[PDB]
Parts: structure tokens; sequence; C-alpha cells
């Protein structure tokens, strides 16, 4: 749980940048590989043996596969290598569905598959695809995110960026790309990932990288470190020669203001994420709870404090994400709502996360196992949980709902901070009193929320102190 | 009925406005209830001071010029056709129809902030442009765009103010005339408070240029010239002035642009009201609350109200959540699952969402807060459905007066009102009242009478609500 120097301040910057809403992805070809990495050389080697060429003694592919366009005087044979059967190889890193489930707003890629694309549908994120330049004159309304697709994509093999020749005329085929990026690139900032020194085309995307100094911005790069013991054919004369040549490779990335993320396994790429995110997430509240009845609480009172509460988490910065439990997220969409629209240009949209509910099965899958998928993306999405009430008619009588039960064990879990408020009765009460009767188990991570999870839960709790006493909480736990 | 051309300026804008390319560009007639500005008397005492008159003088963005290159400042040019200019702006009919529907974008020259404003006070969240570094980032969720090309009464000293600005615009504002020009080739612009007099038409219209290939056609409103003469003229000289107005018609049409031309400057809120009317037809207010569901089941009120949500969806229409308790829930759930059903080919845009009133302000009661809410949300929509409407008061269930009021706004303002009797409670009750006085509830859709009897009977069949009221809607478009 604790990492370098270096990779610790670049998970302090990435976290903030995260929560301001400046964060963005440029992805490589290591992205769309659970490996990484690729290896060039012999995704070549076919196309530099029908040359009379060999990768062993060829180094500057790029300039092969020129050759191979040059001598068949077309794309089609180098497209069916490195684009077509290239991308079929794509498979979803952990890091690339870490990186699809954060909400990053913005994503570069010059990779031609969809992966990208796929992970954010596949997590209700509504993209804004750009495949050409003809897509960026007009702008999806309401997106989720953006991507970037510089090189093309494998929908259209044709329109594809995959030579030198094509490379070199980007500047100005590709103009659009470019002025976005530029832009991108001083109001935002970029993690690099999936991208080695190997990468035929590296230049070519480093190059459209520079900015005034002015208005340059620091972004970050991941790169595994070079091992240091031999490789293949080599002697520790070799060995070292590697590494120390890497030294260049990380200074030379500084002229674009990219700052390398040493890693000693790509495997460590994805635990640095999850970091990221456990630490992001805990400015986003999933509210739990429901009612059919409130007890010792007037039901308008009841409502009106979970009003109040979800205002307030917007106010102070938080987003909110509704359970949407009977007679509790009326109340919550309505409080977010309400403080959303006090200060549209403060607060945003983008504040309350709403995702429909299971209301019928499928026939592959009951209502049963709908609802215990959607409680698991939902808290999935949240690093703080706050549990409410929680009763239902059942058989004619009032119960504590175990749907709220089982929202509070996915949280725990999974490393989601539990908050029940015992003073709300029911089910909050239960589980309140649950934590309590072990709180050497429930509170390791956090013994001082022993105390406040105690006084919550006493039933003659001052109740109009309950929200600042949450607050608190809040920002201590962040 | 309007003119043919107007007329179908009228389907054709429509139709954008459905299609979401709808996209507006204003002048300084939008700001003024009267509908136009009178340049020479704007610039008639900077022209005194520097020995000339706005009588003589015919360009007046050169008389402007002159004053700064005198004073060696735009201080004092800058107090009047800004300062003070920008002071008199009031948003005329014309700016609110504008301002509620959803376009989602508005480019203007105008220094004031009237379309910023009524923006945020239809709860609508701008991305306000007022300078080319705000055109790097987007605001996300943003229900519209706001150009202000020429800069905002915010921040006076970075406004384009004079010629010389403006001979430089293309350079200093690169950004703003590039991004015009994508919006002319993907959007069908209204240009709408802007005349021949305006003393920088030019200027506006000469960055409108794109090529023939991709060029589309935009309209632009004009008051037509009168008959009878005014201030020194004959009928040689009004004659003179009719004429030459066919030749500003004419040169419109070079950029893309076609005249919608109206005799008086209150015809054109009258014109926009009509689009508005046709284009809400596909905008449906879903009016009801339940503390209980009487001879209906709760799951199986709540799955026919889920139902209908999504149905409407995916049949195209947008839905205006009037949030009722035990109603508003499963409108939200039906419809976004809907939207999540094929994101490609729904859109967040089809469910319309605002906070209802909570808590008493001190201008305002609850009771006025409620009414002022409901006038709001249903002024979104054309159509407007009524299912239960009961709710607890002194230990018991009525029926929701709220309900009703909804009922009555969306009467008074045109928009057609269907109940579902079969809902029974507050739908019953409005179901059967239009049923016992056809004559004054069926005038417009005289067979919808027949409808609304069927679904009216608390006996009626539930199994194919939903697929009715879809073919009532159906034909109401
Ligand atoms: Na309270
Ligand atoms: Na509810
Ligand atoms: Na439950
Ligand atoms: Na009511």
């Amino acid at each position: 749980v604790q990492f370098s120097a270096e990779v610790e301040a670049f998970i302090r910057t990435y976290v903030k940048d995260l929560e301001e809403g400046v964060a963005a992805v440029f992805a490589g070809a290591g992205l769309s590989r659970t490996s990484g990495f690729v290896n060039w050389s012999e995704l070549l080697r076919e196309i530099a043996e029908e040359l009379g060429l060999s990768v062993e003694l060829e180094h500057d592919l790029i300039s092969v596969a020129q050759y191979h366009v040059n001598k068949n005087n077309s794309s089609t044979g180098l497209a069916r290598k490195i684009l077509e059967e290239f991308s079929e190889q794509a498979e979803p890193s952990e890091a690339h569905k870490i990186l699809a489930r954060l909400p990053i707003r913005t994503y570069w890629t010059t990779n031609y598959d969809t992966l990208i694309e796929d992970s954010l549908k596949e997590n209700y994120r509504v993209a804004d695809i750009k495949r050409r330049t003809d897509d960026l004159i007009s702008t999806r309304p309401k997106r989720d995110a953006v991507v970037y697709k510089m090189h093309g994509d494998v929908s259209s093999p044709g329109d594809a960026i995959l030579y030198k020749a094509q490379y070199e005329q980007y500047y100005k085929t590709h103009e659009g790309f470019v002025t976005a990026l530029s832009g991108d690139l001083i109001s935002k900032t970029f993690l690099f990932i999936g991208f080695s020194f190997t990468d035929p085309n590296l230049d070519y995307i480093l190059s459209r990288l520079h900015v005034p100094e002015k208005h340059r911005r620091r972004h970050y790069c991941f790169l595994r470190k070079e091992p240091s013991l031999p490789q293949g054919n080599e002697d520790e004369a070799g060995a070292m020669y590697r590494q120390r040549r890497q030294e260049h490779h990380i200074r030379d990335l500084l002229r674009f203001g990219i700052q390398a993320v040493l890693v000693n396994e790509y495997d460590d790429i994805p635990l640095i994420l999850k970091e990221i995110e456990s630490r992001f997430l805990k400015k986003t509240i999933f509210i739990s709870g429901s009612a059919e009845e409130y007890g010792a609480w007037d039901k308008q009172e009841a409502l009106n404090f979970v009003h109040i509460l979800s205002s307030s988490l917007v106010k102070n910065g938080y987003r909110v994400v509704n359970g949407f439990g009977w007679g509790i997220g009326s109340a919550v969409i309505n409080g977010a709502l309400e403080a959303i629209y006090s200060k549209p240009d403060k607060y945003s949209e983008e504040q309350l996360i709403m995702r429909p509910f299971p209301q019928h099965s499928s026939n592959d899958k009951a209502l049963s196992e709908l609802w215990d998928e959607y409680r698991q993306r939902m808290i999935g999405l949240s690093g703080i949980a706050i549990f409410l009430f929680g009763n239902k008619l059942h058989d004619g009588r009032i119960v504590n709902a175990d749907g709220v039960r089982r929202e509070f064990q996915i949280a725990q879990e999974t490393g989601v901070v539990v908050l029940p408020l015992g003073v709300t009765g029911y089910m909050a009460k239960e589980l309140a009193d649950e934590m309590l009767t072990d709180p050497s188990k429930h509170f390791v991570r956090y013994p001082w929320l022993e105390k406040e999870v105690a006084q919550l839960a006493d039933l003659s709790a001052n109740r109009a102190n309950i929200e600042m006493k949450v607050l608190e909480i809040l920002k201590k736990l962040g």
C-alpha cells in the first residue's frame, strides 16, 4: 500500500486533477494488452521478410513499413498485419478497466482498437467518439467522455494513419486533431500509458506535444524500469548499457513536460491506478436507504433531512450516488438538483449520479442477480456509503430492508467506508449497532470513527447537528 | 396561418429543433422590446464631439474610429455604445421564447448578458464563451453554449468596439471564427435582431462564408419596408426605400441566408410561438402522485408508469417528470432504462428533471413556488398525461389538488390534457369533468373525447393502455 516517493507524488497530483476534472489519458498500444507492452520487432517480422529485410538488422521500423507501401504501391498488406490482426489481439488490461471506470472526461489514443469506447459503453458512460476530422465539428450533448482516435479506427481501415508518408503530412490532413490536442495539453493533466521507446511511431506522437513554455503543463508517462541482470544474449556490460541508456529516454520526455513514472513490472500499473481510484472516490458518496415508514421520525421531517443532506454534500464539493431506494431516493435527487441549479456556475449535473435500477427479469438473469449487479456497480462508483432508515413492507408488516444490508456488505467487502446513521432507525440502526459490537473489526482503518458512529447511533441524538457531524466525518475521511 | 414562405420556415425550424441542429444568432434588436435599434441616435453625440453629424455621416463605424483616433482612447466611445447601450437591454418576447426552447447553440454580437441570464432563470446550464480562452474547454453536461463574439459587458476592455478591432478580428479572435464556420456547416441558424442600418453588419456577414459544397440555408427576420412615406418622404422616396430592400434581401442569399419578412416586429414572437407550439407536441408532461393505488396493485401501477415512460423515450418523445410522490421515481427509472438500453439512439435529453419546491422563501410562500414550478415545467411540454393523484391530508387519503392545478395550467396554455381515469383519484375526476362538458374540453381534437372516455372507465382493460396512449400521442403530432 506504499510506493516510491515519485509514484506517491504522482498519485497525489493525479487524484487532485481527477477531482478538479482536468485529468486526461493518452493511451498507447500497451494499454490494449494484459502484457502491458508490445513487441514491435515481431509484429513487423513478416513485412520485413517480404522485402528481403529482417527486423534483427532493420532498426527503423517506420521506414520498413513505408518500403512495403512503396513496393506494393498500397496500404492493404501493411494494414492487415499492423491494424487488422494487431487490433483483434486487443484485450482490456486491468489498468484499462480502471481508467474507463473513473470519471475521466478526455481520452486520447493512437490505438485503432475499440477497447476504450467499448469499456465506456459497458460502464454506462455516453462517449463522444472522434474517429475523423469531421466528427470534431459537433459535440455530442450530455456526453460523459470524449475519445479522440488520432490515427483512425478499425471501423474504416482506409482512413487510418499507418505509414510514414501519412505521419509526415498529419499536421495538415488532421489539423483538427492537432489543434484539439494542443488545447488539451495546456488545460489538462495527461497520463501517457502504454507507450514504449521501441514504439516506431513515438517520435511522431511526441513532436505533436510542443506548446509555448509559458503554457506548458506537467504530464506523466508510465515506463517499465530496465531490469538489472542480463536478457537473452547479453552480458553485464550489455545489461548496464541497456539500463543507463534508459536514463536518456527519461530526460528526453521532459522536453514535452512529461515526467516518467517508473514501475518495476507492468503489473504494478493497475495497483498504482487502484490507489488513485480509492483516494479519489473518497469524495463520492453513496446514499443507501429506503422507507415505507419513518418510525420516530415524521415523514416530512425525514424527507427534509435527506433533501438537506444531499444538497449539502453537493455544496461541499461531493458527488452523490443515488441508491434510488423507495421513499429516500426522491429526496436525494431533489436535494442534489436544488443545489446544482442554485449555482449552475459552480456545481454541476455531474455531482448527481443516477443509473436505472432493475425492474424486470431477463431470460438470462433473475431479478435476484440484476439487483446484486446494480448494487455492485453503483457502490463501485463511491468511496463512502451513508445508510439511512431502511425498511419495507413484507407480508403486511414492516421489516428492516435486506437490500440496505446487502449494500452494506458489498461496501465493506470492497473497502468502501460505511457510515450508518443509527438515529434514523431500522436497518441503519441494526447496522450501526452491529459495527459497534466489534469495533476492532469494523473500525480498523479509522479508529476515531467508532465514537462518531456511536454518537450518531443514539436514538436521542440531536437531529439538527447530524448534517454538520457527517460533513466533518467525510472531510476527515478524505 | 402565415405566408407560404413563413410557413415553410416554421416547418423547417421545427424539424431542425427536433433534430438538435437549430441555432440562433442574436443581434441588438433581440435585446429591445421594440425589436430594433436607432443607430444614428446612439452615435449622435459621438459625431457632435468630432464636429460631424449623424445626419450627414452614413458610415458610423468610421465615425466611432475617428472618435478613438482623436481621443487616443475608446473610453468615451465605450460609455455610449457599450455601457449605456447595454444598460437599456430588455428581454423581448422573442428573446424569452428562444431562451425557453431547447436550442443548444446561441451566437451573439451583443454585449449584454440577457441570453446568459435567461438560460439560468430557465434552469439551463450555460457554457458562456466570453473570450477565446474559454473555447479551449467544454463545460460538461451543458444545456447550451453561448458565444459572445464581440465580448461582454463583464470585461469592457476586451470588447470589440471600433473599426480597427473589427479589421483584425480574423486574427485576434480566430477561435470564434473557426467555431462559427463549423456551426455554419452543421446547424440551421436563425438570425434575429439585425437590420441593414447596423453599422457593423458587413463585418458580421463577411464571416459567414463557407465552401458552396458545405453551405446550408439559414434564416433572418427582417421587417418589410412600409408603403406609406415617413420623415420627409413622398411616394417617390418611399418607393425608393422599398425597392432598395429587395437588394438587401437578394444580397443575403450569397451567404445562404433567406429573409423571413414580417410586417411588424410584433409578428416575430407570433411566428416563434407557433414554432414552439408545434415543436412541443413531442414533449410529454407526466402529472401524478400516489400515497395509495386503490384498485391497482402498487407494483402493478409502478410497472405501468415505468413501461409508459420507457415507451415514450423509445418512440422519440421527451419526458418531463412532474416528480410526484409515488409516480416520479417510476417515470425516472423507466426513461433511464430506455436511454441506457440503446445509448446510441436514445439520449439523456429525453428526460427532463428539475427540482421541486421544498422550503418557503422570504419573497415567496411555498404556495407560490409550487405554482411557478408547475407553470415552468408544463411550459416545457405540449401534451400532459395525468395518472392517479392522491396524497395524505389530516390523516386520510384525498385526491391531489396539485394534479388538478397542473391540469388547469395545461388547459389555460394550450397544452393537450390526457387524464387516464382508469387510474382513479384525481385523474378520474378530471376525465369525468372533461366528459361532462365535451363542448369546452374537446374543441381542438373532437376525436379525443372517445379516447378519453374508453380510458376513463374504472373497469377499462389495463393490458393495452400504454399502446393506446402512444397511438393517441402520434395522432396529436
Ligand atoms: Na432534521
Ligand atoms: Na421515492
Ligand atoms: Na430491500
Ligand atoms: Na397536491
